[PDB]
């Protein structure tokens, strides 16, 4: 051979010159080799996704270290499983490109190649999020990205959908604090923020919260600080995890959930199904379950972590989802989404293939790579061919009764918009915290926000707490 | 588990009901099981070839049998060299569910694995074809398919398309014959219609054509035996195909090429790289080369037969093209083709893989199944990876001298559009073969082609054979 | 300019000459008109339909002539209003390529464009359907497809699915009478088949079926004509159709619905959401609502019927869904398999836009032909874009109570699976039908049926009926 | 209505709640509006331009101020033609949220949307580029990409690429120098960078080069400044561009080019068509034709921006190609590009017409929104549809004479790798640029650069310019 070949393995002959009518010549039609390679290069890029299109991520081991089967019969939390993982880490909205270091959610998406199918538990740096109905998501996003004449992302329009949707005040209040900049993905908490269901061996449902507390501790960039690694480097999170565990320092966290029988879930005083809301640590504790750890880096970074497909939707025995409205959209939306992202077969690629067998009713499709031979080709048939056919009330299912309506949820006595980030400005956050958010809501208003969002926005601050709210009002008028 | 699973491993709970608020409820939207379900089914179909759409195949075996090493240094083509092909049979202009037993080309697609690389003989079973320039090929297919409005296949149409290139007289003569209408496709010839050309060790040229002669020897429907068949079973070569091999009748053709030494081709009296020109065997005796059997139905035909991927301009060393302008355009169009119909990373599919080690400067694109890992992305690394860079001369090359231009061939001495099929037509076919003649086209030429085409086609063919024309209008104006 | 142009509007130079390096030379890679017509030649195909890829269609309007308002609001059902429309009519199995003659169930899909946005009834020459859950849907269709292996249609793998299936006997029964080969689309009637919901406008819901009649007579072929015509002309129901129109035979049908008051729905002694079952004309007669006439052909074939997309979810006001989870099923899937087959943006091709104003947030997307310009892309934004906010129960719903579960329909006292198609045996056909029914069947099963279903098809039919099911059993055993 | 529609024009209900059982339950499948709404979502993302993702543009005139009539035929070059047109400016390497202040090539792309066709200008703001050959643009762009493995872009490999490429130090000396980062793309210049052909109405042959130079001036950021800038707003350039426009400070160009006669380029002893080549001034003034003036803001980002297609293919009588090689190889990249990134039929969009009429046998594919009616299919019908058949010699083509080789272009007398970007540094270059190349070159090759690359760039460096180099190799050196 000649040092390479076509996509047939026939020599290449050159990847430096094409075939021309002598050395000054015109090229040929009926340069293959040009052809071929040309073309593949003009389809390598691929529609990235949509949020979250900038991240990396990592392979690891999750190790459940601590008995739940009082609460789950799902096998990776069972005494003892390890199971391998990846986690793919994300900022939700810049596109490929963009900086690793603006403020923003950062995502926290783990898949476990468990022994009963994989699971992904798509999860945020954030226990909370801005909106309650999956309706309101792709007008969220966009309110998030560029305006549809200039192509320059806008805070003007991004306050003018948060004050118009109040529900956003916990988690726009956990993004202008100090966890909005995030130094590393390593030194970072994930939460699953929604709701999830366990159900035990004995068909007994809970609520659970899911927390992901990082081992090496959280630190955090200043406004001043990011923005400077955003001119300097534009991939600093990528390039610290990679690094990091290229030197082996594998980073960990521990998972721990918190747990609400079925039955409370109906009479808490807080919705327990509204994402904005989280449930206070005094009324239910955290129970530690296991270890993740991230000890192996991509060995190709499109084909293992750019093709990567998770969905919150990929559930397994033993866990369930919720009434969260926004849950059961996402239940849709991921799969969705990657037959157009990826392809029809999407769940064929290497990186999102189970460790279990498949005798999955999918035939066919662009790109198959994987057939099931002669097999029968439909269920309840006489060929052998084995088909599903449990019939009543599913394990992790719940219950409904209603007319079909489009409304908010029934508010509890506990629910509102403003007295959890109201505890978080006045109890949680220090002195410094308070500091550092008025000067980064101010700076973000002094951004273009135009009246008469700007006046709305004083009046949103200023019901998360009256003296911040003053204090980032007056902050404007200052720099105005 | 229940029996089948979802694209991820997990149980599937049910194949036969969806998830429901109650037995007799609507369904909920995260029945996740069901939109994986019903989005693969809606995205099963796949664009068919253009054209060729309709067809069938088998894997075999090539075993070469005599020695052509004068004439070539083609791995497959040494003495003793048998290697495992695929071939693929079809029809030209019908759609995937079009009646095998339409008069048409028939398509005679080969696949060789061998230790050089795929080659691909993409042939059909005439030696010649209907035009000279690959430019009025999408005019040609077109008029063979639907009328814009209508939907409907035209015969008015086609032959205004046909007496306006007379240079298509010999195939339309061809196709009119009793060949048009093949009994199966087991019973037909094979050709590669083109010169190409054969390179030896010293590097030596040939210009060669390559001709598979039926061993179960020639078989035809009649028109009416052909329609009957068209409504009884519109599979009926598929069938034939797979239900031969399945019993052990393996189908098997010889091989044969003939050979012009590369100065001979300057100066026959017949353009040899003229497609609607044969070589006279007196001239050109057919050499034998070897033996291709047909042994093995595909266990999957969409995976092995449908995403099979052919291409002319699969070449390996020792062979390559011819300065027949038409062989030209098909060095771009088919893989232009299927990485639309099959996808960008069509040749990583399992029917499209060489049995050799592929080193292929090709990354990403959507549907990635395999990567090169960490290794170098360009070539002239310092990284460890090979590239090509073979300079001067290619061995499978001509020479070209002249002006750009768009212009028709030079016509040689014995060059015209009506000589060779007026030869098919007095010399070849027989009293049978002229009746049936006759019969097929003023049936043709009944089904609705008006003035002033009707006319042109009484011209055209009486420019094939006096004779025979004046019967063909006879025998329309009597049918008028 | 030379007689055409590239899709630039530069002059073409040629349709015919490839550019080369003198007459006899090589094609040149900058042959850009080349390599656009090629290209797009090769890009012409798209993926078909599944199911309903074989079809053709016209364009007319729809007259209500009759009052109604009583039973909906919908501004097309308003007497008096005259609405353009589109139909299309196709068979369920078969390719784009195959004959239309085939024993089948025929499509009856009309697409209404209204004052209130486009309406959508896709119905079915049959009041009934094979199967009650669209989870069995796909299955459904791949048993009526190929073998996997093979590419073959098969008997065997039919008649397995539906003895395994016995809601299927219904459909069955009326399949393989006469209606099952309809000799035109003129001569056949059109159902919705399901129930769906008419909202007046005090509110009041009523469940309605709808009944096409045809004004030309309903026609049929018998098995041995319609296997001809499939030998004959693959598309004479095309042909018929595009005649007729041509030569100002337009026709008609009347449509009527059975209307049932919203309680009635609980308590009637049939299921009246089991697509298996009809509604006795005695309990519900048929009460007149207007006349559909087709008038007017396509001019493209291509860019009105085959790029035309219908959803049963496209409803209107004064329009619902029911319970039916067929119907449910149904509305997911038609746009999900749209934005694969034709694209993300498919409602913006001329064929799907409606004749009113559209204020919608969707944005961007591959092929985006119209734009809002710099118009805001949020809900609740202060830009001056209006969006919707109705909340609380909608007028169209209905109402669930239960677990969550996967579980068949609750069986009412007139609920079986043989009662429905024993009366049509019975009571409906006459001594011919029954005939012609007897050698429909024994001919399909004499066509490759094997031991164990075959016998399971004879107990199918003797639930059926105990006589006709006797002597299909008698007729096969005598053919075999 | 309520506030907004769907696609097809019914009202909306709602765009903020889904529909739900009751008012805490769960979604229901057939929320059709949710559906629509969120698949749409997860569509309106495609795939960037492969290079150049990140960039912005606007709508301007171009006027032809001066006669070159003597040299080109070309409609919109004419005395006094004014024509509209289109501009994008772009990077080469980030992806489409990568900062605009990066230090890279930018794209200067126009599209003229003159009377006889759009005329695309795809130029840089350099008047060469890196590579002679187009196999090794595919290797050379990966090469200013990411790592396989990390994802991160790598100076070692840029470097690596560059020093084994050896042809690249002109361009690489450009962008090294103040040039590789312009303050805003007002202050910037345009080139076509090739070589290409003008032809006058007497059919006389010119081999041209065009020049933009700005009417604000040319300005540079400094390394330090354009990295503040990154991380202050990764948008400066587009905003720069929309805010000028949006208060009437309209940016203008004059456009001039550089005319050598056909056959002076046969001997000119620099080759004349050698993209790492500029013409020096002296042997080649620059003639003046015309302004450019860029006066209108896009309505629609995504719509008329990121949607646009520019071909250097796409040229009008009166221009032609020429024999560079890279030029030939973009005849052919650019829409095979497109038909991957846009669709099949992006030429249909309205930023891609032309504003003259169209006669093309283009047909189908997917998205068709324009159609030809009835019209004829095929070229040479006789149903009314004209065609083009110009034959012989075409106006804008050259001759060609050899073998088919893969071979380096022949060296003239004053060819070679170094000289020219050496007179740039020491005759161009004043002491300031010298000193900022010096400290630009340093930072890159310590950034991560290691032998035996490292010590191939000092060599590389010292071939430009023996001072500078070795000033370059301390500046390391104390560096480390
Ligand atoms: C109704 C609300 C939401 C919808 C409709 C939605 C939809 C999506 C979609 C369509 C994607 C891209 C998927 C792909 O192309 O592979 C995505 C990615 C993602 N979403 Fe969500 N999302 C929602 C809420 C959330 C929430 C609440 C979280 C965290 C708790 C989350 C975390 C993520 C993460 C981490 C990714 C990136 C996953 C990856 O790395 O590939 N999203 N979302
Ligand atoms: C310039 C003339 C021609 C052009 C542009 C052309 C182009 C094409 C294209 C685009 C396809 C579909 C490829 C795919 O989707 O995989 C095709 C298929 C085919 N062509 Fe050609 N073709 C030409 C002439 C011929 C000739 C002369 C022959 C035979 C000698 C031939 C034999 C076939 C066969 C057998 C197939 C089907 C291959 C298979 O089974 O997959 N074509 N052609």
């Amino acid at each position: 051979g000649t040092g390479s070949t076509t996509g047939t393995g026939a020599p290449a002959v050159s990847d430096r010159n094409s075939l021309t009518v002598g050395p000054d010549g015109p090229i040929l039609l009926h340069d293959v080799h040009f052809l071929e390679q040309m073309a593949h290069f003009n389809r390598e890029k691929v529609p990235e996704r949509q949020p979250h299109a900038k991240g990396s991520g990592a392979f690891g081991t999750f190790e459940t270290t601590h008995d739940v089967s009082a609460y789950t019969k799902a096998a990776l939390f069972q005494k003892g499983a390890t199971t391998e993982m990846l986690a793919r880490f994300s900022t939700v909205a810049g596109e490929m490109g963009s900086p690793d270091t603006w403020r923003d959610v950062r995502g926290f998406s783990l898949k476990f190649y468990t022994d009963e199918g994989n699971y992904d538990l798509v999860g945020n740096n954030t226990p909370i999020f801005f909106v309650r109905d999956p309706m309101k998501f792709p007008h969220f996003i966009r309110s998030q990205k560029r305006l549809p004449d200039s192509g320059l992302r806008d805070n003007h329009m991004q306050w003018d959908f948060w004050t118009n949707n109040p529900e956003s005040a916990h988690q726009v209040t956990y993004l202008m604090g100090v966890r909005g900049l995030p130094r590393t993905w390593r030194h970072m908490n994930g939460y699953g923020s929604h709701t999830y269901m366990w159900v035990n061996e004995a068909g007994e449902r809970f609520w659970v919260k899911y927390h992901f507390h990082t081992h090496q501790g959280m630190e955090f960039f200043t406004n001043e600080e990011a923005g400077a690694m955003a001119g300097a480097d534009a991939d600093f999170h990528r390039r610290d995890l990679f690094d990091a565990i290229a030197r082996g320092e594998h980073p960990a966290w521990t998972m721990s959930v918190q747990v609400m029988p079925y039955e409370e879930g109906k009479t808490y005083h807080i919705n327990p199904f509204d994402l904005t809301k989280t449930w206070p640590h005094a009324d239910y504790p955290l129970i530690e379950v296991g270890k993740m750890t991230l000890n192996r880096n991509p060995e190709n970074f499109f084909a293992q972590i750019e093709q990567a497909a998770f969905s919150p939707g990929n559930t397994v025995p033993g866990i369930g989802l919720s009434p969260d409205k926004m849950l059961l959209g996402r239940a849709f939306a991921y799969n969705d989404a990657q037959r157009n992202r990826i392809g029809t077969n999407f769940h064929q690629l290497p990186v999102n293939q189970p460790k279990v067998p498949v005798n999955t009713y999918m035939f066919d499709g662009q790109m198959a790579y994987h057939h099931s031979g002669s097999a029968p080709v439909h269920a309840t048939n006489s060929g052998g061919r084995s088909w599903s056919d449990e019939t009543g009330a599913v394990h992790d299912g719940w219950e409904a009764d209603g007319d079909f309506v489009r409304s908010a949820y029934t508010l509890r006595p506990g629910d509102d918009d403003f007295s959890q980030p109201g505890k978080l400005v006045r109890e949680v956050f220090n002195d410094d915290e308070r500091r550092q958010l008025v000067e980064t809501v101010s700076g973000a208003l002094l951004g273009g926000v135009r009246s008469p969002v700007l006046e709305r926005a004083f009046d949103y601050w200023k019901s998360v707490d009256a003296e911040v709210g003053q204090r980032i009002e007056d902050a404007v008028r200052a720099g105005q």
